[PDB]
């Protein structure tokens, strides 16, 4: 649909009818599609259609039979603990979901990529989707193109970042009239957009884990059920005896609400990490930041402050005196609004006396090339009153010699006093910028070094310190030179290895044995002199080696990078692109947010994997005791207590989320054959604990085993049943022994509460036709806590360089190799 879809001249021409600047009276515009487009707001708040598709499903169908088949509504015995447990679960559920989709839609307020119109006034900017279409747009170096359309008339070519929505991910040069792609960067340009399309033909993990333990405790309880039928049907038991026994087992075996409750969990983490400042894209990447093992950040603005200091700018050199503050200033885009770090400084430390008034009036600069990361050098043209086209050039100290070479060309009096400054002021670990000047047409004067210097930020040494307790590895990235980055690496206390990028060989080799580059890239300290292809470079070795890899991007340069991470991380003062391709976008600058959201996810996976082993060794537990138990003896637990026994395991499980989890001490991933181990342990040994239980009580009589006075074998299992699981999760959230950290009030009091009404159970017995005595629950909880105890200890117990043979490295050589010979004949001699 373009012209009879919302496209035609009176929403494309008629926008052009004003000057470049202003926009009024959007007037009756007939039609709103901008909020994308039947996706959030399809099927707005429908708030009811939820509630009953928890009620519709496979367990719950079976749950309606079984509350119909209890003689319908009879007696609100059996029918009505049934369908209680049906309505707490779906309750549960429905509770649940909405919680966690009224959290994940206040970070996506808090992330929509706002949109700037300028009008008649300084209008500060639209959000997002209320912006009319057929309306003015500025896109302005980074920006994501908020609406679909066309160039404006004025002439600039601006290059689009793509293959997003299309194939090519060179520059995608569209210069006029073309097609201008929404949810797009733009890599640099200057250009105006005419809105065509507002909202047409727009062109994780720990689920599929889930996903995969579901069916795994489906296969389990249908295993169990089989062998409940089989040995049913060779004693002949009624057919509503078996149906009862299938429908206790259903509801102890398959948990309801584990991919739901694993989602809450995941929630109100994300809530709890926005809240510390990192605003989390999908809800993935909790889990992948947890994972990560190396931290490649950018040492500008992560590992150090944007704030440069000027000491003494060196002034010794030829015929120029003073000629540094000059020239450098007369390269500043003064804009005081998209200005970047390096270019306050220079105005900020103009305190100079002779010139700096008039240096900075009539210069009107004619050509300003901006400062391009491969060349590491801003150059400038601009006019003088003396009437010469002044050419600055500022950038790397060793890039303005290269850049002037060519007249004057290396005096061996100037260029050794030269790099034996700039290696000093390396020394003194000070920023050096290198400025060179062209009054005439043959003339070419280099003027001196200028040393800046950023401080690390005041919490940045303790962060590094404390990161490599947390099992991460930093490795800095510098676009510096290597004496620089090395000094800041021995100021930070981060190691002095540190590796120029391009002589390395990311990208086009220097002849360096492929199986070797690699490994210089492992066990690298930091990067100098990086250019944005290095930083994908990087990412995509250092996860062959199998590492998982969050990198800290700023602006569209480093959004492949970004995107290619497992952990895409934007940090502060990022560009729209940036943010947009990041999986964590930060709101507070420095390493030690980023280490904070780090610890805080390495919390909530805890929380996540603690559940996940609760549920699925509960399961195991309950599953091959009760179906043990109908096969040797056709016997059962009370229904009504087997149902509470259930609900009992959704009641201290909605607290899990809130508890004071501890982190690892080390990257945390999902080890799905140590998980069901260790799961399927813990629930052997709660099965022999209730085993045993039941087993005393044949010994003994029903009346004098467990039981000193008197008691009941179905209360007594139900006591013992539900301490020895609700006390489960002490042991799953813990780093070592269950004593270690102190739970939350909430947890305890959840669990403490289930305790007392499973007690109460017991010695009133108001389930059943006979009471126990109060000797006997004492008797009980003793046994239950050193089941407890040994099942604490059992989990304790089992709680705990060239990275490659020669295959391995083969591969990683063929690799770099075919890479490097591929370039070779592609030059073609
Ligand atoms: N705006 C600028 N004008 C001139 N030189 C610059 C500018 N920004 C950075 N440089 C120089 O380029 C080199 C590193 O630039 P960069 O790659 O930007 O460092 P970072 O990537 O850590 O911001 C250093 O020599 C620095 O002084
Ligand atoms: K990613
Ligand atoms: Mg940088």
């Amino acid at each position: 649909e373009a012209t009879p879809g919302g496209g035609r001249v009176v929403p494309e021409d008629m926008l052009q009818t004003d000057t470049r600047v202003g926009l009024t009276s959007e007037e009756v515009v007939q039609r709103r599609r901008k909020y994308g487009l039947n996706q959030m707001k399809e099927e707005k708040e429908n708030h009811f259609l939820k509630f009953l598709g928890f009620f519709v499903g496979p367990i719950q169908f079976v749950m309606e039979g079984a509350a119909v088949l209890a003689a319908g509504l009879e007696d609100w015995v059996d029918f009505g603990v049934i369908c209680g447990l049906l309505l707490l679960n779906a309750v549960v559920g429905f509770v649940q979901e909405f919680q966690a989709g009224s959290i994940v839609d206040e970070l996506k307020k808090t992330l929509a990529l706002k949109a700037v119109v300028l009008r008649d006034g300084t209008l500060k900017e639209i959000e997002a989707p209320e912006v009319v279409p057929g309306d003015i747009l500025q896109v302005e170096e980074g920006t994501i193109i908020p609406a679909d359309g066309r160039i404006v008339t004025d002439d600039a070519f601006l290059q689009v970042d793509q293959s997003a929505l299309t194939g090519e991910s060179l520059a995608v040069d569209k210069h006029k009239g073309d097609q201008v792609f929404a949810s797009s960067a733009v890599k640099r340009g200057e250009a105006f957009v005419v809105i065509t399309a507002t909202g047409d033909n727009t062109f994780g993990h720990f689920t599929e884990v889930l996903n995969g333990i579901g069916t795994i405790l489906l296969i389990l309880v249908i295993f169990t059920l089989l062998i409940v039928w089989v040995s049913s049907f060779y004693r002949s038991n009624p057919i509503v005896q078996i149906l009862e026994f299938t429908l206790a087992i259903t509801i102890i075996g398959v948990p309801v609400g584990l991919p739901a409750v694993v989602t809450t969990t995941m929630a109100v983490g994300a809530a709890y990490l926005a809240k510390k400042k990192a605003i989390v894209q999908k809800l993935s990447a909790i889990e992948s930041l947890a994972g990560v093992e190396i931290l490649c950040s950018d040492k500008t603005g992560t590992l150090t402050k944007n704030k440069l200091s000027l000491h003494d700018p060196y002034t010794v050199a030829g015929v120029d005196p003073e000629d540094l503050m000059l020239t450098a200033c007369l390269a500043a885009s003064r804009k005081k609004k998209g200005i970047d770090a390096i270019d306050k400084a220079f105005l900020k430390s103009l305190k100079y006396y002779p010139r700096a008034k008039s240096v900075l009036s009539k210069y009107k600069v004619l050509q300003f090339h901006p400062f391009d990361p491969v060349s590491k050098k801003v150059v400038a043209v601009v006019e003088s009153p003396q009437g010469e086209r002044i050419t600055c050039v500022k950038g790397a100290p060793l890039f303005v010699l290269k850049t002037v070479e060519e007249d004057h060309p290396i005096p061996e009096e100037v260029d050794q006093a030269y790099k034996n400054k700039v290696a000093e002021f390396a020394t003194r670990g000070f920023r050096s910028l290198g400025v060179a000047r062209k009054r005439g047409e043959g003339s070419w004067e280099i003027l001196g070094i200028m040393p800046c210097m950023d401080p690390p930020r005041h919490d940045t040494y303790k962060t590094v310190c404390e990161a490599k307790t947390l099992g991460l590895s930093i490795k800095m990235l510098t676009g510096d030179a290597v004496g620089i980055a090395r000094e800041t690496s021995r100021q930070l206390g981060l190691g002095t290895n540190i590796y120029n990028a391009e002589r390395l060989g990311l990208g086009g080799g220097g002849d360096m044995p492929g199986s070797e580059v690699y490994d210089f890239v492992e066990a690298a300290d930091g990067f100098a002199e990086v250019f944005p292809q290095h930083k994908y470079n990087v990412v995509e070795i250092l996860q062959q080696r199998g590492y998982l890899v969050a990198m800290t991007g700023d602006g569209v340069n480093d959004a492949p990078s970004l995107k290619k991470a497992d952990t895409g991380i934007a940090v502060e003062g990022s560009s729209d692109a940036a943010r947009s391709a990041a999986d964590i976008v930060f709101l507070a600058p420095g390493l030690g947010a980023i280490i904070d959201a780090l610890k805080t996810s390495r919390q909530i996976f805890h929380r996540m994997y603690a559940y996940v082993v609760y549920r699925i060794a509960l399961s195991i537990h309950l599953e091959i005791f009760l179906g043990l138990w109908i096969a040797i003896l056709n016997r059962s637990l009370n229904i009504e207590l087997v149902v509470f026994i259930a609900i009992f395991a959704d009641v201290a499980t909605l607290a899990i989320a809130y508890d004071n989890a501890p982190y690892s001490q080390t990257p945390v991933k999902w080890n799905l054959p140590k998980l069901w181990g260790m799961s399927v342990l813990l629930g052997v040994v709660l099965a022999v604990g209730t085993w045993i239980t039941v087993t005393t009580m044949y010994a003994q009589g029903e009346n004098g085993g467990i039981v000193q006075n008197f008691g009941n074998m179905d209360e007594v299992l139900f006591l013992q049943i539900s301490l020895t699981e609700n006390w489960l999760i002490f042991i799953t959230r813990a780093n070592g022994p269950f004593w270690s950290s102190i739970p939350s009030w909430q947890l305890s009091g959840a669990i403490f509460l289930v305790d007392i009404l499973a007690t109460c159970f017991t010695i009133w017995g108001w389930f059943e036709h006979s009471d126990t005595s109060i000797v006997a629950v004492v008797r009980i909880w003793i046994f239950s806590f050193g089941i407890f105890c040994i099942m604490g200890g059992v989990y304790y117990i089992l709680q705990d360089s060239p990275k490659g043979n020669q295959k391995q490295r083969s591969l990683e050589d063929f690799v770099v190799s075919l890479q490097r010979v591929s370039t070779q004949h592609e030059k073609s001699q």
